């Protein structure tokens, strides 16, 4: 799959992901591409905040889904 991550400005980035990828794995991919520590990342899907120890499948996130990246720290 691919998914879309929108910053606060609306700057879109595309991520290559797997259905069984954890939120930590997604945070780690955003760190690789944008240099933000996972610690400082808040990820939001359909107004819901995604939590570590859960998969994209757990939250029903499918191909071409859109996550909102917000800064926590």
């Amino acid at each position: 799959m691919q998914i879309f991550v929108k910053t606060l400005t609306g700057k879109t980035i595309t991520l290559e992901v797997e259905p069984s990828d954890t939120i930590e794995n997604v945070k780690a991919k955003i760190q690789d591409k944008e240099g933000i520590p996972p610690d400082q990342q808040r990820l939001i899907f359909a107004g819901k905040q995604l939590e570590d120890x859960r998969t994209l499948s757990d939250y029903n996130i499918q191909k071409e889904s859109t996550l909102h990246l917000v800064l926590r720290l």
